[PDB]
């Protein structure tokens, strides 16, 4: 009975932290197995009724930090929104937490890369993980955002 379907680009980031693209009803039975307390949602669009009923049924808190989905070379990742998401991500009371965007590549990739910088990973190691998810859609601007991200306020 091969029946569980993780959401698009699903991965475990760390103890209590997951990343993916946008979950749909086919992914709900899999997400139930994780015992989520929180979702960090990085798109501005309203959450669909299907997903809201999943959250309500499972007692999952929704944190929305809407980042516009821009394309290179006109990408302007908002530092403030990433930092608000990081503040929630670093509070273990919110774990287990799923970070998701639409595809789990750009917005999700930036938030995870900034977590890795706080975890003292080498930039080349952060970029390698970012590229594994983003694949042919890897953006230099996402990696430059991580390069210049000042960790001072979170250490
Ligand atoms: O910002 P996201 O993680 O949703 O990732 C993408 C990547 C390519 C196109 C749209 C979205």
């Amino acid at each position: 009975e091969l029946h569980l379907i993780p959401p698009l680009n699903f991965s475990m980031v760390d103890n209590g932290i997951f990343r993916s693209g946008f979950p749909d009803s086919a992914n709900f039975s899999f997400l139930q197995t994780l015992g989520l307390r929180s979702i960090i949602y990085l798109c501005p669009e309203p959450y669909p009724e299907s997903n809201l009923q999943f959250l309500k049924s499972n007692g999952i808190r929704l944190f929305q930090f809407g980042i516009e989905g821009n394309k290179e070379p006109f990408v302007n990742i908002p530092d403030h929104k990433i930092r608000m998401a990081l503040k929630v991500l670093l509070d273990e009371k919110n774990h287990p937490v799923l970070i998701h965007s639409k595809r789990g590549k750009h917005r999700t990739g930036c938030l995870v890369g900034c977590l890795r910088k706080l975890q003292k990973w080498c930039l080349t190691s952060i970029f390698d993980e970012y590229q594994r998810f983003a694949a042919a859609k890897a953006r230099v601007s996402d990696q430059r955002f991580m390069e210049i991200f000042d960790v001072s306020s979170f250490s």
